């Protein structure tokens, strides 16, 4: 197995944008992928 440190909202996010939290830049407590983390993943440059 391999549980991810994301929230029910962040999941919908990656599901609505097409991103995979599993590989997002989780900066939250204990590497927690938050909304800002999702935007950061898709953003950059």
């Amino acid at each position: 197995n391999r549980r991810v440190i994301a929230m029910p909202s962040v999941r919908k996010y990656a599901r609505e944008k097409g991103v995979d939290i599993r590989l997002v830049q989780g900066t939250g407590k204990n590497g927690r992928v938050l909304k800002e983390d999702i935007d950061a993943f898709l953003a950059g440059g």
